[PDB]
């Protein structure tokens, strides 16, 4: 693949932002879980269970391979649901809940949106932390502006006709991934007030570049475990921004 060092950051940041936030025994809901990487991340992590919810069905059953066939100590739950706009109810709360490239798809409608943020507030032990990993519209409208928005990994379209800051969606396209998908952008405002409504507080809003640097330049170890990117990786790569915010 010429992906590759895009997957190797991304999972790299992915496996940080776990490290972080996530303690030996803790609880785990993996929100559009996909087919479900991450279990290897959590698993080292030492948590002790992890569901995974995921709407695309196609999907969970990767996942619940996945999980059969690995090395875990955690117990492990999946369900094929649209899990932002669709009322949502498991029945317990979780000490970590998860969503990695894919809470923008909670932004469809503010209807969407606010299912979504209630389904996360309900599903989420007190002091516990949602984190995620989300496209971020201020970098992709400043590449707007600049006029690059591609290059042989990448395109992204504004679905415009009307205001670039009116604009709530787009398409986009990764080299061996999706195929002209459309996203919701991540009204952050919008979205920071409902959690706050909701006794979740933003504790942490960092880039993917740096975020990747920092944690880069702090433990070598995993790294290598890695290496550098060119400038049009870097591009990818500078799209996503890590968001955390806590229940208190
Ligand atoms: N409304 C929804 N409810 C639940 N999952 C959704 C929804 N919309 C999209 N998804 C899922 O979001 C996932 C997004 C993928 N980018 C996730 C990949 C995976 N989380 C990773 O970090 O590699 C897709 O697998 C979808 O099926």
């Amino acid at each position: 693949s010429k992906t590759i060092n895009i997957r190797n950051a991304n999972n790299f940041i992915k496996a940080c932002l776990i490290r972080l936030y996530t303690k030996r025994g803790d609880s785990v809901l993996d929100l559009g879980c996909g087919k479900g990487g991450d279990l290897l991340k959590y698993e080292r992590a030492g948590i002790g269970e992890y569901y995974g919810v995921d709407i695309a069905e196609v999907s969970i059953n990767d996942a619940r391979v996945r999980a059969r066939n690995m090395k875990r100590r955690f117990k492990v739950f999946f369900r094929a649901q649209d899990s932002y706009g669709r009322h949502m109810d498991l029945g317990k709360e979780f000490d970590v809940i998860s969503s990695q490239f894919s809470f923008h798809y909670a932004f469809s409608t503010s209807e969407s949106l606010d299912i979504a943020q209630r389904n996360i507030a309900r599903h989420l032990r007190p002091g516990g932390y949602f984190i995620m990993t989300v496209p971020s519209r201020d970098v992709i409208l400043e590449r707007y502006k600049q006029g690059r928005m591609s290059n042989d990994f990448y395109k992204i379209e504004l679905e415009k006709m009307v205001p670039m800051e009116s604009v709530r969606e787009y398409r986009f396209t990764l080299l061996d991934s999706v195929n002209n998908c459309i996203e919701y952008f991540v009204d952050f405002t919008r979205m920071v007030d409902g959690f706050k409504r909701l006794g979740l507080s933003l504790v942490e809003r960092k880039g993917f570049i740096d975020f990747y640097e920092d944690e880069g330049r702090r433990n070598p170890e995993l790294s290598k475990k890695l290496g550098c990117l060119t400038r049009e990786e870097s591009e990818v790569v500078g799209i996503y921004e890590v968001v955390v915010f806590r229940k208190l």
